[PDB]
DNA sequence: CGTCCAGAAGTTCGAAAATCGAACGTCCAGAT
DNA sequence: ATCTGGACGTTCGATTTTCGAACTTCTGGACG
């Protein structure tokens, strides 16, 4: 049948690595900062359009808190603990910079141990008998 | 140049409809409901090994509250407020299976509307001004 | 690791439905003509953009046969070959505009049968 | 609205990598190359499930010039021949039953520029 | 017209935790 | 090294809403 654009945004979404709920690392990790994670992700396309890809070629965000408040749409002090809680685990690494130039934020890839592919593997593969 | 296969598991995700973040018809759902739509929304897979599909080739779900309490990890409160929520807002609907036999469920598509594929297509052509 | 540009790229490819392979329907088409299918497929989420969208939410088309040429990389003999095998198949519908407008060319999702997921289905299983 | 098996199954498909089509390393690749390419990199999920993972963590192929006939869908010579140009760019190694290795493509500096040139690739009023 | 019963929904209240304001602590150049 | 600007973050309770456990209410439809 035809392509329609209604369906085309019913297929566009916000990953959200599989991972975060299997590994003890990303379990102290909440709903709202995987959410979060996923939004920033989302981003990564975004910024290389802005041209944001250092010397050895890295995606990053030059986004002040203020931008980041509203992207994922919070207050300051929520925006701090998901910021905390990701850099926490290696999800996120940021670097200062003073005066007036904005962060530079660094989103990163997780971990996968062997541990955790085996337990993806059931949330894949959870058929009828239990 | 490898396909290391801890690669493969991280690129696998919860997909989460932009599109919900955008309409107002949406903006009830919670962060623990939107997630909650994806990891069912993922279990239709899942949903095919088991046959759980009827004569209009629809698949459904017939899970009871015992395994949705794992599934979405959470408690019958949670698990029906996370129920309630989706289908009062026309994302799930449930067929009162009586007598002693679980609850069927037939998870839905998301209705894109225009002022959503614009809303949308705004973020994802943020281009800084140049 | 971060997140690198190289590695984004790396993972954009072009999409060629697998009931191609299955349905005997489409046992009819060439290489080049599933391939053509995929790259013109890409084009869709490009088409977007240009505001070819239909007052219906279809996706249409505004292609000479020179950006064509051009898209699939071909001469204007291969071309037609290939609309034609595609048309042949209900994959892509042809409609007209005149003299010098570039017809119209709107995309179709493919079809498939009981036969067809069964074929699939088993196609991602083996010892 | 609902969720249709149709649909389902009508949205999986195989993948062929753009830079393929734009990178001067891999234009030297026939049409029945890329497409055959696509078909292995579509093994992968059964290669894990066969458990033909390596110590390193890297996915590999235990097939047989009489299976892989089978998958691709081409003749003995066909074969050799497909399996000689995904060789010589670097998509696909042996250690000569017989054992491959499926590798992703090489991007360069001007393949982002010219992939990105086509994606964003628009056309004004 | 009831006799069945397990799985689903919907109550009550203490315990747990997310939200927020607003002041405080901190970091980073670059000019002193 | 030492001020210092503006932007990042932090510690802290009190107001507000969420969450949980065991109990209770309710929902089917063939069969006596």
């Amino acid at each position: 049948q035809y392509f329609t654009v209604q369906e085309n945004y019913k297929e566009r979404f916000y990953q959200i690595p599989k991972v975060f709920f299997t590994s003890e690392n990303y379990k102290n990790l909440t709903n709202d900062m995987k959410i979060a994670y996923a939004i920033l992700r989302d981003r990564l396309n975004l910024s290389i359009k802005n041209s944001w890809v250092d010397e050895d070629g890295n995606i990053y965000f030059v986004y002040s808190n203020e931008k980041l408040m509203e992207i994922l749409n919070c207050k300051k002090e929520k925006l701090t603990k998901i910021k905390k809680g990701l850099e926490n685990d290696g999800l996120l690494i940021q670097k200062r910079r003073g005066l007036n130039k904005p962060n530079i934020l660094y989103l990163m890839k997780p971990i996968v141990t062997e541990r955790d592919i085996y337990k993806i593997e059931k949330e894949e593969n959870d058929v009828e008998p239990y």
